[PDB]
């Protein structure tokens, strides 16, 4: 830990302060996060083997008296910053595919091994100049403020949600890489739900087997008409709207898994663009 020398402060993080580091020893920068129960050690120390070009790597985990350190490996920018910084010309499409191909594998990767994220949001999503883009935070929160991506399961009560969470967020996030607005903005667990009804629909037994049986699930829920999709995303192409929809679908079940994701043909002409960064 003192073979640590704190560079400056990235800001806070889910699970604490995030601080660039130098490792006094080695003199490679890192990404410090100040994060205690024995259960959060072992769980955190399966994600070191966890492994994937997309993923943040872990480097090491410092446990000293309560205090929980983790060193991962450091990443210029995420992609909130990226999305605000290209907010009024709009990050081109083949940056965009790019982006969401890489997602995918990365998220593909974990799900392999039964590991979900269940927080995916712009903040925990690296990028580098090189063109890469990384998943943050992963299997952190198994370990151990923003609804705009949670999925709906989520927000009814699901106790034990898939990884298809992880595909319900990625594609909103995709959306918003598009539009350059959130999806759903909800800023409350029932306005989240409702904007997202708004939208989508309000789901039934027709759409979503089981949904009425979901915990918070309320039968005075106002029935909103599901939106033309092309009202949702434009000017997205026909095949971005399909895997889209695809991603957004309410059954958990029938919602497309990034695997598949991956071999649709939205992404057959996918590239590898750099994004132009200002560090």
């Amino acid at each position: 830990m003192e073979n640590f020398q704190k560079v400056e402060k990235i800001g806070e993080g889910t699970y604490g302060v995030v601080y660039k580091a130098r490792n006094k020893l080695t003199g490679e920068v890192v990404a410090l996060k100040k994060i205690v129960p024995s259960t959060a050690i072992r769980e955190i120390s399966l994600l070191k083997e966890l492994n994937h070009p997309n993923i943040v790597k872990l480097l090491d985990v410092i446990h000293t008296e309560n205090k929980l350190y983790l060193v991962f490996e450091f990443l210029h920018q995420d992609l909130k910053k990226f999305m605000d910084a290209s907010a009024l010309t709009g990050i081109p499409l083949p940056l965009i595919k790019s982006y969401l191909f890489q997602l995918l594998q990365g998220l593909a990767f974990c799900h392999s091994h039964r590991v979900l994220h269940r927080d995916l949001k712009p903040q925990n999503l690296l990028i580098n100049t090189e063109g890469a883009i990384k998943l943050a935070d992963f299997g952190l929160a198994r370990a151990f403020v923003t609804l705009w991506y949670r999925a709906p399961e989520i927000l009814l009560g699901c106790k034990y949600y898939s990884t298809a969470v992880d595909i319900w967020s990625l594609g909103c996030i995709f959306a918003e890489m598009v539009t350059r607005r959130a999806l759903f903005p909800g800023d409350s667990e029932i306005d989240q739900l409702f904007r997202i009804f708004r939208t989508l629909g309000t789901p039934d037994e027709v759409v979503w087997p089981g949904v009425t049986s979901m915990p918070d699930y309320k039968p005075s829920f106002p029935k909103w008409a599901r939106q033309d999709f092309s009202k949702v995303v434009p000017p997205l192409d026909e095949d971005g709207r399909s895997l889209l929809s695809q991603m957004l679908h309410y059954d958990p079940n029938k919602r497309i898994s990034a695997k598949a994701a991956l071999a649709h043909p939205f992404f057959q002409d996918v590239t590898k663009p750099v994004p132009h960064l200002r560090l």
